[PDB]
């Protein structure tokens, strides 16, 4: 089952009215920004975390599990692999040279995301979308798996229960505020 973790600062809002807050905070890599392109742990192209801090503000956020990128290699220009976790916060700090990639404030993650893409799914394949909406502005993919992975344990639960909601379901905990 997901599981959540989040400072206690969020433990009255939603999960869908936390992430919109913090996408529009990180922006939208496109339409306004050399060039900040994030970072794999140990990279240069595949490792257990993949980075991102938005060059716009101090959100940043760092996907986990066992992730791939594809390159210029067929299928050119994919992300995929396992996708096991999400934390999301302000100001990445770490690397590969550094034991791994952390969060100054790590505001909320989410794990045993238990995704799965293929490499032959392409830029079709979920992890692809989770990973790149969160750079663009648009957090709808992660939001539809962690809603599913929410009702998988309680059909009354959903992205609109608060923090305090899902922890009262076994979920979620709260970690002392940053």
């Amino acid at each position: 089952s997901i599981s959540i973790s989040y400072s206690t600062t969020y433990s009255g809002w939603t999960v869908a009215d936390y992430l919109a807050d913090w996408s529009a905070y990180f922006g939208d890599v496109n339409h306004a920004p050399g060039s900040n392109t994030g970072g794999f742990n140990p990279g240069p192209f595949d490792g257990s975390q993949y980075a991102l801090k938005s060059t716009a503000s101090d959100a940043a956020f760092i996907a986990g599990g066992d992730l791939h990128y594809t390159l210029f290699s067929n299928p050119s220009h994919t992300l995929w692999g396992k996708l096991d976790s999400i934390a999301l916060g302000d100001t990445l700090t770490g690397g590969a040279s550094s034991g791994g990639y952390a969060l100054d404030s790590q505001e909320v993650s989410f794990s045993n995301l238990g995704l799965d893409s293929p490499i032959a799914q392409g830029r079709d394949g979920t992890v692809h979308k989770v990973v790149y909406g969160l750079m663009s502005g648009d957090s709808s993919a992660l939001q539809g798996q962690i809603d599913a992975l929410l009702k998988a344990v309680d059909p009354s639960l959903s992205i609109n229960s608060t923090f305090d909601q899902l922890a009262a379901a076994g979920v979620a905990h709260a970690t002392p505020a940053a």
